[PDB]
């Protein structure tokens, strides 16, 4: 099977970049160029937002009902499901994640559009929600209107699914949007532009611009007619996005990954837990914004736990993502490959011992492949304990008391997620409340349902996506307050 | 007889570390009537460390909303009991008519009582179940306080604007550093003693007065402050957000505007004219959501503006304590100048001061200005675009409904708007089309704590008050639990 060659998706049609640049698509499994994607610039950003503004002003989208827009979202979920095999293949070759992971992403893409079709519908009965006032002179209610034209910026670790997390609620709210996917993985998002045509989404409601960060993303963020930005990616970049938005006091949401702890107490089924620790740091080839990449395990069961950890870890088949049984593919790019190696490198140079992994798999000579890696004998002053590695790399420290666990778990500038393992469910509740985190998993790690709110605190960003919080990111909450008295205010004296 | 206070930090009156102070001026007499402490970065540092420790103790942040509500109601009761005191200190510090001040102070009691209620509602939302489509998992939502928050409030409603931020943050279980404006800091400092009188735990609320750059900017940039709530000018708002961005800390912004009041032909002119006066001249014109641009129909224009000036004419411009005062001095001479500059610049660009434009005839000193009405406007004029923040109104005609809509939305701002018309269908159509955060229908300016407040566009973002107020200060925490005790079954068992 080959790969699609697309132009930019603007105003319902396929448009060459104005400066005509393209950049390559590399298969992370082979390090070879397998195609290329259009590379948008500020000039293309300008025509996409003009088209999005034009579409927002038309009589067929933004002032329509939630139920109406829901028919489009359900059509998308259907289409995505209909073209299921096409999207998982592309996602697998583009992102490098195992085929099996890929199929669950495309399943989750359709589920997300379904869920928000529902949220669009439920939005209709929330309109003109009454606000009881103290004074019978006045009455009040709330309108939930679409905010306007929005910029959506989505990362490459779940390419289509991270885009949908932003596309779905924004379209449910009645906004029109410009999507900027990551240059490292843009193939399925571009294909999404066809789905839009095929379901008859009005032109300009969604526009998809691929390209480099400074060229396609930055102009979107700084554009004077974009009302809001939703960003997911690195904390470093998120700071730059917000600095830029601040010039026009433009609102943002940010989900900036983290350094999430997984806290394991003495009283557990060690074989079920070790699999969750593996899933929480090595699944998605370790490229998980909510990676439980700090293991804190009670020294009581430490040795045994670490033992069976390496045991399960060694049994992880590392291979090309299309081959049956693959549980770990290559990391996304050479830049990322180098960065992870430098993290491992610097780790031992600060005197930490690479218990397992830490290098290419000898049996794979090409591709950005890395061994699932367990780092031990860790100080809390080491770079690898502080910083997001975004590769299959796990740090490990033991703890004495519950209070030491909590303090260790919370000793980070980040605060996206955390997981806590213990059969003592009273203890689980105590730890859950104490964690300085936006998402806590109890006796599991990493399942993210569209039904529940998602985001972080501290340097992991702010705002909640998904669930009943998703739509609200895209709304103008309009207060409307009417004087029904028909009588002089009576404050000023009449002449 | 104005109080002399130190900084309120950790439940104690603490002297600024560099022990500087700055004047307090009665806007009516231009005389230094006292002084307030001026904090520096050092003071911020110890006040934040004080809020943080207070947040870690076990008598505030992890307690119930209901527990914290008892303090909220106690505060509201104490303010009510000390009403006369606060009303007078506000009237002399801020410069709004005594009558405006009593309403303000009533409103801060009511605001603390409302959010006591919302704190109690908050307990009822803890562990709200979220239905999952997998039997293996259950989920719920916890609503926990964010942490230490920086609250920055402006001088046009000194205690009220501060209250609007203190009340939800404390309701949420946060601890707070408050930095009021240097131009009206006395009731806010005085609020400190109220906190001790009710037994508010030390460090839960901290009150640093001072200069923006010495006191505000270091709060905004402090690495242990979790969030900033800001009301003020759009220009400063850009700056606080830019600064907060350095550490990706969240922000709410309400940034004033250039709000239109649209008046159609089917209106009782005298009622509508009075509201128009209220919309632009009340609070001495220092209204963030001032409806400062009158869009009035052709067929009823010149009539409307005559009776308009005939209302503007007998507005008593007295010292704020005198009887019947319906307009007072603006806050400072700094502000006085740039409002004057705004008016001369209007004449130069070829506008006509249909009334006012100068110093009141009968009041020789004080930063007083007559209620000003400006016609003969082109939309390219400075006075049409920019926020004056003074008792100055622009008027323009229109004739199409689609024309009024376009003129009303022809601003980079988007805080509020007022629309007047007996036909309520037309009211509905207009309120939907206005690119704005709040629409008043057949009135202008009533703000109830019950309803969500905030703007869009250049006027900022975020909703305060109402059932939106508390959630600005919350960590919405997802908690999803595996209740299967079965293997996940992803990888292969060794
Ligand atoms: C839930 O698991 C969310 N991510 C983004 C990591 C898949
Ligand atoms: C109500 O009018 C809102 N303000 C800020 C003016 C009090």
């Amino acid at each position: 099977f080959p790969i699609p060659a697309r132009q930019l998706f603007i105003d319902g049609e396929w448009r060459e970049p104005i400066k005509k640049n393209r950049i390559p698509v590399i298969n992370p499994s082979t390090e070879e160029i397998i195609g290329d994607i259009p590379a948008a610039t500020a000039e293309d950003v300008e025509v996409a937002v003009v088209a999005a503004r034009r579409a927002f002003r038309r009589n067929n989208w933004s002032a329509t009902s939630g139920a109406h827009r829901a028919t489009y979202l359900r059509a998308i979920a259907a289409k995505i499901t209909e073209k299921k095999d096409h999207f998982v293949k592309l996602e697998t070759i583009d992102s490098g994640k195992p085929f099996d992971e890929a199929v669950l992403d495309i399943d989750d893409v359709a589920s997300c559009f379904e869920y928000f079709a529902g949220q669009a519908e439920a939005l209709d009965g929330k309109q003109k929600a009454p606000v009881t006032l103290p004074m019978e002179r006045f009455k009040s209610h709330v309108l939930r209107q679409p905010l306007g034209v929005v910029g959506l910026i989505s990362p490459w670790n779940y390419p289509l699914l991270m885009a949908t997390w932003k596309i779905a609620p924004a379209l449910a709210a009645g906004c029109t949007a410009v999507l900027k996917p990551s240059e490292l993985a843009s193939v399925t998002c571009l294909e999404f532009g066809e789905v839009c045509n095929e379901v008859g989404l009005p032109p300009g409601v969604l526009n998809i611009l691929t390209g480099l960060g400074p060229d396609a993303g930055a102009p979107l963020v700084s554009h004077p007619d974009v009302d809001k930005i939703a960003f997911t990616g690195s904390s470093a970049t998120g700071s730059k996005v917000m600095a830029s938005a601040a010039q026009l006091v433009k609102p943002v949401t940010l989900e900036l990954g983290g350094k999430s702890p997984i806290v394991v107490f003495e009283d557990v089924d060690i074989d079920k837990v070790v699999e969750w620790t593996i899933f929480g740091c090595f699944w998605t080839n370790g490229q998980i914004c909510s990676a439980t990449s700090r293991l804190l395990v009670h020294e009581s069961i430490a040795a045994e736990f670490v033992d069976k950890l390496v045991k399960w870890t060694k049994n992880i088949k590392i291979s090309d993502p299309f081959e049956e049984g693959c549980r770990l593919g290559p990391v996304i790019s050479k830049g990322q490959y180098d960065k992870i190696m430098k993290f491992i490198s610097t780790a031992k140079s600060e005197g930490a011992t690479i218990l397992y992994g830490g290098s290419r798999p000898e049996h794979l000579k090409k591709g950005y492949y890395i061994e699932p890696t367990i780092v031990t004998d860790i100080s809390t002053s080491m770079q690898i304990w502080k910083e997001e590695v975004f590769g299959p790399v796990l740090c490990v420290k033991t703890f004495s008391s519950e209070d030491e666990a909590i303090a260790l778990a919370n000793d980070t500038e980040y605060g996206l997620a955390a997981a806590v393992f213990s059969n003592d469910l009273e203890r689980c509740e105590r730890i859950t409340k104490a964690l300085e985190v936006g998402a806590v998993w109890v006796n599991c790690s990493q399942p993210c349902f569209v039904q529940a709110p998602w985001g972080g605190i501290k340097r992991s960003g702010f705002g909640r996506e998904l669930g009943e919080w998703g739509i609200q990111n895209y709304l103008n909450i309009k207060q409307v307050t009417q004087d029904i008295s028909d009588e002089p205010w009576g404050w000023y004296k009449s002449p």
